[PDB]
């Protein structure tokens, strides 16, 4: 590890550094890479030395251009693990996406997917740059001249953000809430959350909407990725599943949600309304059992408990009734395993989960793909982080989207669900600049 | 008749009605019971009036108190028929289970039953409620009060699904398709359709379940009873035989699959594999051929037709090529005659039709049972409609289970055939709801 810089340059926040970085350095030569945020610190993993590839239908390693082909079969964790074990080579980081899909194999539902579906890619960097406020740090000292000359040479201006109508409905979310309420006053389930679709009909500065993203936002993780020919960035705004070193689990339901950045007045009135809204509230205690009962399938249940009971978390265009569940990893149990019980999040998918996620397999555009999946970052040390991929923008195949829910219950209207969605793509939609 | 409700309140899907009623009622009072849907009604069928028992030893007729046995010998459908027109009383229907083993007598198989084989249990119902989406009648107004409590009550939430492990091979279905294979080639028969059994190890709650497998299927009919010792339910994806009032004689063979349930696109591509594919096509063209033979021994000459000939029939996890073959029931001969002729289901058997139900009785566990026997109802009018009994699940003395097969030619690989099984699988395993 090579020190750069002691502190950061006058007019760089560390999201600005991380941000310029990707564009100068790995958008420039092509590389893949990833920008993981995670308390404080901006981690930017540049290079593939080595990368998974986990579909419904094999499992790819790849190490510079060299494929080895694999099968596997049962549960995607335990293929991953072990293929996540192999490129570390015990010692590095690994980084990369899980999509929704994934989760489907815990409830028997597998059969639904697509021949060739992918369920996750990681990959282990050639090298990583390290941004704190503290200062910049690189594993490899073949980048510190690329690395101070777009410090020197300073900060890009980032454009004028451009204008997205979020008004329309090609996908008629407003009809498949209508479908949803029916199934759940049938009985089918409780609740499902159900998303809509915008496409930006431009292309996207990945790099610059980050940056300016960033700084309009108060994530639990933020993220920019371009790996396995998907561009994608966000502002998570709570993890689906942690482990520490320690061994200690961690999830956090945010469930309930109201309009944030319209003034101090109108935040505080829309708080007042959000804690004392009976169905907000029992919603938000059903997840947060919901929870309890997955990650009690991987901890000491005299290890589990709730901090932060139901409190108000603010993530820029809205704000949440969150928690945040914990306990300690069982023997014989690992961190894929804790990922795979807690998969996906159920704040993002529905209850009875496996009824839930029935009903996002036909009533949601599929796949949702990175949508509702996770950001995750491993580590050699038995660490696992993973974001819960919402608020996020991506761009595959030549088209670039916004993807933004709601939870469904018995009582919902289309147009209040209509609304949320709109107040979930105020997260984005503003902040995005055009390729130019 | 008395009607009850001249429309359902919304939330009231019939299969969810009449799920429900099953739980609510006979399942209280420890009643037999059968449900059957046909065409957009369910009938469900109460408490047994009167009931005819066919065991490979003998008949029995069951009723008031009494039993009075009957002898038969070399075919059976003359003793079943001459039975169920006696508790019929010329005005009830009929409902119940016609198993396998019934249709070895035609072939001079049933040396290989052991002694005292059941092959059919029908009855009479002491009353019938008949739901569809426009209204509830029933037979007995002693039944009303419980029917509108439990409509106004509102139908019970479904249980979330349990998980079953469909990889693993214990009877070594794998090793039979390679046995069945070598015999194919040494020219002993052309086809047969070996299956395996997958034990669920917990008991099933069948009303909750035959409600969450209906949301995610569409059957020719479907069915949920409790009968003879046995409980069954089932999405029957073809009929083995049907006699209408005006004397029409159907039988629908389904032969070649692929996957369906994954999308659109997944599932069109699947479609044209299945349309183009020459192994397929011949063994769909051969499966008409036989099915036009049997049904010749029963129907006018001049009568007989297809259908929707090789029209790709849609069946939740799966998708069929399928034919419709018909004629007119011929002066002397009777409904059962029909049955007979066309029984076991050639596209459940093999061809020819009597290797193909012999290399059954050597190569799977045995018996069959009610798996791809027929679920049916008989009419005072001389209708009969007999579902094939597949994509169903079965508890008895202590065991329940589900059963998919394949069907095996020269070609046939067991990492296809044991794929196919999943597939079809996919139908019922991931409903599956424990009983707790």
């Amino acid at each position: 590890w090579v020190s750069v810089q002691e502190g950061l340059p006058d007019g760089f926040a560390p999201a600005d550094l991380a941000g310029a970085l990707a564009q100068e350095i790995p958008e420039r030569h092509g590389d893949e890479y990833l920008i993981y945020e995670r308390d404080g610190e901006w981690v930017l993993a540049i290079g593939a030395r080595a990368s998974v590839e986990l579909d419904s239908d094999g499992l790819r390693i790849v190490r510079d251009g060299t494929i080895e082909k694999r099968d596997w079969s049962g549960h995607p964790g335990a293929a991953l693990e072990q293929a996540v074990n192999e490129i570390s080579d015990g010692t590095h980081r690994v980084f990369g996406w899980v999509a929704f899909e994934f989760g489907t194999y815990r409830f028997n539902l597998q059969h639904r997917l697509a021949p060739g579906t992918p369920l996750a890619r990681v990959f282990a960097p050639r090298a990583e740059v390290v941004i704190t406020a503290d200062g910049v740090s690189v594993s490899d000292e073949s980048y510190v001249e690329d690395i101070s000359r777009l410090i020197e040479q300073g900060v890009p201006a980032i454009p004028a953000p451009a204008s997205i109508d979020l008004a329309p409905d090609p996908s008629d979310y407003r009809g498949r809430v209508g479908i949803a309420t029916a199934e759940i006053r049938s009985g089918l389930y409780h609740k499902v959350i159900l998303s809509r679709r915008v496409e930006v009909p431009f292309a996207m500065d990945f790099p610059s909407t980050y940056r300016l993203g960033r700084h309009n936002n108060t994530p639990v993780r933020s993220f920019l990725l371009r790996l396995g020919g998907i561009r994608a960035l966000g502002y998570s705004p709570e993890l689906v599943t942690a482990v520490e070193a320690d061994g200690t689990v961690v999830t956090q339901p945010l469930a309930g949600t109201r309009a944030f950045g319209r003034g101090e007045d109108a935040d505080r009135v829309a708080r007042d309304d959000l804690e004392s809204n009976a169905k907000e509230i029992v919603e938000h205690a059903i997840s947060v059992r919901s929870s309890l009962a997955e990650i009690a399938e991987v901890v000491d249940p005299s290890s589990t408990k709730v901090t932060d009971f139901m409190t108000v978390r603010e993530r820029g265009s809205v704000q949440h009734l969150g928690s945040t569940v914990s306990g300690e990893l069982s023997a014989g149990m690992t961190r894929m395993d804790a990922l795979e019980a807690l998969f996906p999040a159920v704040t993002a998918s529905g209850i009875p989960k496996a009824e839930g996620v029935d009903a996002i397999l036909r009533l949601d555009d599929h796949p949702r793909g990175l949508y509702s999946g996770a950001v995750v970052m491993l580590s050699p040390n038995g660490g696992l982080d993973a974001a819960l991929t919402l608020r996020s923008a991506y761009e595959q195949d030549g088209h670039t989207w916004l993807r933004a829910g709601a939870g469904i219950i018995e009582a919902s209207t289309p147009e209040r669900e209509f609304e949320e969605t709109c107040e979930k793509l105020g997260s984005i939609a503003p902040y995005v600049i055009k390729r130019e």
